[PDB]
């Protein structure tokens, strides 16, 4: 009952009761936050609440003081001091954007952009608040039970009457029932069980409604530069695979935390286990939000690590399968691959935190409180995409706003930049660079002559609001008669509905942009489906384009889009 005022530390008896979080506000913080909004419910050891019997008056600003007890104007006795005056509410030890973060729902941009300019208590107020709102809102959604099981991956549901469907895509990971997590694509659906179990008719599922635990540490530990390399032992004997990286990776010995943008195929991984060669005492703890970002960091590791310092950190709760070629749940190995769910409480001489655009204000306040680190380094590039916001349904979220790191790569500019992609033909280095990186990112490989656009609008058809546009397939099925090379293509677009039945029509391995990101394949082609916001976002645009290795097909929509892709134009 007595804590620490998240605006201003002063300690108080005083929380919010109207807050989702509670949060401790001291009398004078307290006062500007009730007068100001909806929210008039303070809490005590006791809540200013009428103690007269039977009385329902707890609203703060009707409120007084009679002896040591509490009355409205109704029942104060006449020696009575009113709880709200001279800017305080009356409580032991006697805010604008607090108040926007308190009361927004969480479905417009504009309450993100201040989740990500507030003071440093306020984002953790803002990433806590968030979090628990997004809890709350998986509620709101209706139960699936299993009507009839078709075969081994497929089955027909029957859903809740008067609470909405949620979206039937990979992101929605249901608990059966505790039958282990299940997920669903498209009244013929197709139903990936974590465990295999032989799907019960009458078996219901519910969304993974998690706990919101509160936020301690902050998103970025307090900035510190050093004279030179502070905890860390360098080599001269540095492979000069790596020799690239010598200088930045002074840099990270030199600084509490650095941040790297690496634009695709820049050398990102490389430069994250090319950091423990050249510290070679280091204990390094990688950590990503996803458990392919961390099995990534583990193939690399497997490739230039010795093998019996690596431990692969997995969740006694294991939701999906991910790298083998570790020990498992070794804590102590000098080298751990971890999801930031996952995360023991330890120490490390360096914390590497890759695919930084993914993370949210969460994912960098428990980071900070499970490792304790000489030096944080985090990797990733604000050119590709954030974390989905499941309430942001008005505005665009803009790169400076996906957490506080993309904020300081995109005001003060990245410590580090790796600017010369390796991995794409350079039509598609080109576009990008324009689009995204200002010109700053070059190409190590020549033009493919492999790379070739097509304006082709076609007709959108909607699985509920999952688009698909068969005419675009069709123009793909017509090019790969004409072009068999382009059979071992990976099949991407912005919508799982294009890519189920690209699936059935092509035979290609498919991938949404967004499951893409992290990936290369020899060739793409990719139907834009749709001209909306989702399927023009130049963050999400540049991903799909730079998945490509040899060749890439796009089928577009957008005129915009089209008329930058410095591709060869094709006919039909
Ligand atoms: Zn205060
Ligand atoms: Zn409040
Ligand atoms: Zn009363």
């Amino acid at each position: 009952a007595v804590g620490a005022c998240v605006l201003c530390n002063s300690q108080t008896s005083l929380r919010c009761g109207a807050c989702i979080r509670r949060p401790f506000l001291c009398c004078k913080c307290c006062y500007d936050h009730v007068i100001s909004t909806s929210h008039k419910l303070v809490l005590s050891v006791n809540p200013y609440v009428c103690n007269a019997p039977g009385c329902d008056v707890t609203d703060v600003t009707q409120l007084y003081l009679g002896g040591m007890s509490y009355y409205c104007k109704s029942h104060k006795p006449p020696i009575s001091f009113p709880l709200c005056a001279n800017g305080q509410v009356f409580g032991l030890y006697k805010v604008t954007d607090f108040n926007a973060i308190a009361t927004c729902d969480w479905t417009n941009a504009g309450d993100y952009i201040l989740a990500n300019t507030c003071t440093e208590r306020l984002k953790l107020f803002a990433a806590e608040t968030l979090k628990a709102t997004e809890e709350t809102f998986k509620l709101s959604y209706g139960i699936a039970t299993v009507r009839e099981v078709l075969s081994d991956r497929e089955l027909h549901l029957s859903w809740e009457v008067g609470k909405p469907r949620p979206p039937l895509n990979r992101n929605y990971v249901f608990t059966g029932y505790q039958i282990g997590e299940y997920t669903f694509e498209k009244d013929a659906v197709v139903y990936r069980g974590t465990t295999t179990y032989k799907l019960n008719v009458g078996d219901y599922f519910v969304l993974t409604s998690h706990t919101v635990m509160p936020l301690s540490a902050p998103t970025l530990v307090p900035q510190e530069h050093y004279v030179r390399i502070t905890g860390l032992y360098p080599t001269l004997n540095i492979s000069d695979e790596f020799s690239s990286n010598v200088a930045n990776y002074q840099k990270v010995g030199m600084q509490k935390y650095s941040t790297l943008q690496g634009p695709p195929g820049t050398g990102k991984s490389h430069f994250a286990i090319g950091l423990a060669l050249y510290y070679p005492s280091a204990r390094i703890v990688y950590t990503a939000c996803s458990h392919a970002a961390v099995d990534a960091l583990c193939e690399k590791a497997l490739k230039y690590l010795p093998i019996d310092k690596c431990s692969r950190i997995i969740p006694a709760r294991a939701r999906v399968e991910c790298f083998d070629k570790f020990k498992v749940n070794s804590t102590l190995e000098q080298y751990v691959f971890c999801t930031v769910n996952a995360l023991p409480e330890t120490t490390a001489d360096i914390v590497v935190f890759d695919e930084i655009s993914m993370a949210t204000n969460y994912d960098l306040s428990v980071v900070n409180a499970r490792l304790r680190a000489k030096h944080y380094v985090y990797i990733g590039d604000p050119a590709q995409l954030p974390a989905p916001r499941t309430l942001l349904t008005k505005g665009t979220l803009e790169p400076e706003y996906f957490n506080s790191v993309c904020r300081l790569m995109k005001t003060i500019g990245p410590d580090m930049f790796l600017g010369t992609c390796r991995r794409c033909p350079a039509e598609i280095v080109d576009t990008v660079s324009a689009l995204v990186y200002d010109n700053k990112l070059k190409a190590h490989k020549d033009k493919s002559a492999q790379c070739f656009k097509m304006f082709y609008k076609g007709v959108i058809t909607h699985d509920v609001s999952s688009a698909i546009n068969r005419p675009q397939i069709g123009v793909v099925r017509e090019f790969l008669t004409r072009n068999p090379a382009w059979r071992k293509a990976v099949f991407i677009s912005p919508y799982n509905s294009q890519n189920a039945v690209a699936s059935k029509i092509l035979g290609l391995p498919t991938q949404t942009v967004d499951s893409s990101q992290g990936s290369e394949y020899d060739y793409v082609i990719f139907t834009q489906t749709t001209e909306t916001a989702h399927s023009c976002n130049v963050n999400r645009f540049n991903v799909a384009i730079t998945r490509a290795k040899v060749g890439i097909l796009c089928i577009m929509s957008d005129r915009d889009l089209y008329d930058k892709l410095q591709f060869t134009s094709l006919e039909i």
